[PDB]
């Protein structure tokens, strides 16, 4: 039980920086 979150706790984390990047350019004017 313990054995997974963790984990699961390391897979994700690895796409939040992606995601927090990403977003950052996205939609985003954007502006433009």
């Amino acid at each position: 039980t313990s054995s997974i979150v963790h984990l699961c706790a390391i897979s994700l984390d690895r796409y939040w920086s992606i995601t927090q990047a990403i977003e950052y350019n996205l939609k985003r004017t954007p502006r433009r």
